[PDB]
């Protein structure tokens, strides 16, 4: 596996769950304690241009999402509730990504066109999340995309650090990651929407 | 007033979907042309056309015997869309046109709030819980913003201040909604419910809430 993957990640998660639950942390209280720190990095790291430091904080805490459901496990079990929490708290997540991105880039870079691309990308990055839950609220599946989100984020986070990696900086990988990420989810878009339609018992009529 | 249009647009060969779909993207049009011009009560006036505009699909399948569960999927994700397209619009002229980098920051948690806010609805009942209520619902949410926007830009007598005076109520009231929304998550019956959870991935050691 690779050394940063989520895949790595999970062959250290038992001990560090079993290490916060023993210290009285919670499953839900460690959610919203990453979102927070995850939302915090974002937000003051982006809109000062340190993109590789904020890059690598919001990684690690992409990471650190892993461990509420580890920590349910050894609990004996997650809750409804905690799902709910999971999925939302990552949603807000998302959302100060490309805030703070856009930020950078409306503010104290000449890209107007990287302006739009990052506004598709705030606004599909929420959508395609929406398409599965509110399908699913319907009785009908709602997944799809050749790119999970952890993949999206790799792609507009690699453009973020490498755009500004210590001593050999590509600038330009910013722009690549972001208007890459606003095609792969506007097409994420329509195969989410396509599986809806595709669903048992999408389109009989009723009432 | 519905029934009459929604039969002329059905005899066209109009479908409830194509309606919400070329009423969200002419919607999607009209704030990402007109707002980041500074036309904000022109901008106003369009997107609560189409506003009213959506009301004619359902008005439609009434019509034709019924709705389709894809069809709502549909027409709640185009709404989302045409909240995210207000706000970017907006987000534009404040951005690049005004002097006020709160303002640009109040509008950025009023765009994500009106996705974040649907969304724990969405996703509480996807888990067969609720997440309903609140201050914020989409026809608050546009009133407010649009009312703001409108006034902001009014002909002959603008109050250029009401722009700022509706997207910080907005968003204050936004979040509030959003906190509220988990709090009814939380309260629903079975929500916390323990859940055994099984490992996901080819390993079976991906655990999940
Ligand atoms: C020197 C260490 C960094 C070297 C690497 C380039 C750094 C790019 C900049 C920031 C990292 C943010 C993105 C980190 C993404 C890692 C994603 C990954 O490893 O892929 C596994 C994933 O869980 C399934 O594909
Ligand atoms: C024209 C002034 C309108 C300002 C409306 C603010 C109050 C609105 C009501 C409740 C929100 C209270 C929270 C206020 C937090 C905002 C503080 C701020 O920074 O105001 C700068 C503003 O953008 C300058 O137009
Ligand atoms: C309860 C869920 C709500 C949580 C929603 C949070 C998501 C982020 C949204 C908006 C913040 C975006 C702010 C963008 C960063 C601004 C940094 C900055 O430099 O501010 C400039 C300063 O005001 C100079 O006047
Ligand atoms: C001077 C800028 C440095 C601020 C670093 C703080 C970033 C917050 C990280 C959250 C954990
Ligand atoms: C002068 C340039 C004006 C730019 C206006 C701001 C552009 C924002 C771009 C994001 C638009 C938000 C709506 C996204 C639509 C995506 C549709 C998804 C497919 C289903
Ligand atoms: C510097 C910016 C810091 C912003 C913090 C962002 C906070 C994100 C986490 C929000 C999580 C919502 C928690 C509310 C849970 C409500 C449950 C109540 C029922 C008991
Ligand atoms: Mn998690
Ligand atoms: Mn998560
Ligand atoms: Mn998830
Ligand atoms: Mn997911
Ligand atoms: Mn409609
Ligand atoms: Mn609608
Ligand atoms: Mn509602």
């Amino acid at each position: 596996l690779p050394f940063l993957s989520r895949a790595a990640f999970a062959r250290i998660t038992t001990p560090i769950a079993r290490g916060l639950l023993r210290v009285g942390l919670t499953p839900d209280v460690v959610t919203i304690l990453g979102t927070t720190a995850s939302v915090a990095g974002a937000l003051t790291l982006f809109p000062m241009g340190k993109l590789f430091a904020g890059a690598c904080v919001v990684w690690f805490f992409v990471l650190f999402d892993m461990l509420d459901g580890a920590m349910a496990r050894e609990r004996g079990g997650g809750t409804r509730f905690g799902a709910v929490l999971d999925a939302t708290c990552d949603r807000i997540s998302d959302g100060a990504v490309f805030c703070g991105l856009l930020w950078w880039i409306a503010f104290h870079m000449r890209d107007r066109p990287l302006v739009i691309a990052t506004l598709i990308c705030l606004v599909t990055s929420q959508v395609i999340s929406y398409i599965k839950a509110r399908a699913e609220a319907s009785g009908l599946r709602g997944d799809g995309g050749f790119i999970e989100r952890p993949e999206r984020l790799i792609i507009v986070l690699t453009g973020a650090g490498v755009s500004d990696f210590p001593f050999v900086p590509w600038p330009p990988a910013l722009s690549v990651g972001m208007w890459l990420l606003a095609v792969a989810s506007v097409i994420t878009c329509v195969q989410r929407l396509h599986t809806v339609w595709t669903s048992p018992g999408a389109i009989d009529r009723m009432a």
